[PDB]
């Protein structure tokens, strides 16, 4: 790889070459991977000089102390690499407090839990719909098959857009979490903002009921929201809607098609399912993004440097021995599942009620219909790693005559 040359202020002892869009041992499982950042031989508090250098908070204290304390870590710039971090102008994220206060009000009104109750019945019948379509076929691509249409569609069924759209829509923010090299992050910013400007024209014209009608036509400060405001926020809620819960729900199929006993104590325990579901939101945590030094600031002994950037993977904090014991070990009967899966602080993520009913219901619909299922044979299981992480493809198989419709 392609090392960034070592800053003055960072001492060579803190420096360990970790990339975050391509970690060296991959092959072991992304979280796997990140973990690595977590071995004895590695401080704290690292450089890298990946992705033109940045400091990355390897343990779950320094990761939500970090978080807590936007008034030296601010959100102003909390993409790796900076030009992504730069053209990032998503709101509420790009907002430390007091200011994203309001923004945040808005999407919630959108994305909150009173929505998500009102959509579960829809979620629902999605979920039962999806799987009772492959039961029977005794096999399927997880990630093409599931994961994908179950969560966007109903993303896309709460913001009023049409299924068309999908592919186009999804390669976009994939670019953006996961850049292929085709495009800047600017440039899949720009074509992502080109989809929504005239939407959000539209719907400011003629307002609908839809999550994006409501935001184009919400209030902030007393005041309405500009077209800007409302594209940034919509920008956000596409990345959150077409990729988080549809790379996650991969995590944990892999897992369950691996796992007989973990999906017998569901199907014999659904009440645990909550608890499983928490659980693997913990093990297989795939969100890594960080904040910007507002000024030169001395962390748990290190120097940091106006400007300098930092990495706060979401994903390490539940990983860390020292928050939960065995972390790589899948225990639905966790006394306390520790985590910042979505987030610390002030960003707290607003569409976690929607992801949570969204798992839920899978593990539930799924397990019900497709008891016993396994990973097809031969098949070799790959990650991608990114601000979020995901699974390459997931190839499963089961006897029909196993499963059951309801
Ligand atoms: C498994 C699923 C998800 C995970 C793990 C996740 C994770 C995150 C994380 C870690 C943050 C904080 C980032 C930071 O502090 O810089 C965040 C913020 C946010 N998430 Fe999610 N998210 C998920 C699903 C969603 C969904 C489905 C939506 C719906 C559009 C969404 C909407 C948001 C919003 C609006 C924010 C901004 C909150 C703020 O800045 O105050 N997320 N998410």
């Amino acid at each position: 790889a392609n090392l960034a040359p070592l800053p003055p202020h960072v001492p060579e002892h803190l420096v360990f070459d970790f990339d975050m869009y391509n970690p060296s041992n991959l092959s072991a499982g992304v979280q796997e991977a990140w973990a690595v950042l977590q071995e004895s031989n590695v401080p704290d508090l690292v450089w890298t000089r990946c992705n033109g250098g940045h400091w990355i908070a390897t343990r779950g204290q320094l990761i939500r102390e970090a978080y807590e304390d936007y008034r030296h870590f601010s959100s102003e710039c909390p993409f790796i690499p900076r030009e992504a971090g730069e053209a990032y102008d998503f709101i509420p994220t790009s907002m430390d407090p007091p200011e994203q206060r309001q923004f945040r009000a808005l999407a919630n009104q959108v994305v909150g839990m009173p929505v998500v109750d009102k959509l579960e019945n829809r979620i629902q019948e999605l979920a039962c719909s999806l799987i009772e379509s492959l039961r029977p076929q005794g096999q399927c691509n997880f990630t093409e098959d599931y994961a994908e249409p179950f969560p966007i569609r109903i993303f896309m069924l709460l913001a009023g857009l049409p299924e068309e759209d999908i592919p186009h829509l999804k390669y976009l923010t994939d670019q953006m979490t996961r850049p292929d090299g085709s495009m800047t992050f600017a440039e899949a910013k720009e074509a992502l903002y080109d989809y929504l400007i005239p939407i959000i024209e539209q719907r400011r014209q003629k307002p609908g009921t839809d999550a994006i009608s409501i935001v184009a036509n919400g209030q902030v400060n007393g005041r309405p929201i500009t077209s800007d405001e409302a594209k940034r926020m919509c920008g956000l809620l596409l990345v959150g809607g077409l990729d988080t819960v549809v790379n996650f729900l991969s995590f944990s199929m892999e897992f369950l098609a691996k796992s007989p006993e973990h999906r017998q104590e569901l199907i014999e325990r659904p009440e645990r399912i909550p608890a499983a579901c928490e659980e693997l939101l913990r093990r297989f945590s795939l969100v890594a993004d960080g904040r910007i030094l507002t000024s030169d600031y001395e962390f748990h002994g290190v120097q940091l440097k106006k400007g300098d950037q930092i990495l706060l993977p979401q994903m390490l904090s539940g990983l860390d021995e020292r928050e939960n014991a065995c972390p790589m070990h899948v225990d639905f009967s966790r006394q306390k599942v520790s985590h910042t899966t979505f987030g610390h602080g002030s960003h707290l993520c607003l569409g976690q009620h929607l992801a949570r009913r969204e798992i839920i219901v899978t593990l539930k619909e799924w397990l019900t219909r497709i008891p016993d299922f396994s990973i097809a044979p031969g098949a070799q299981i790959q990650h991608k790693s990114g601000i979020v992480s995901g699974v390459q493809a997931l190839p499963l198989v089961w006897d029909p005559a196993t499963t059951k419709a309801v």
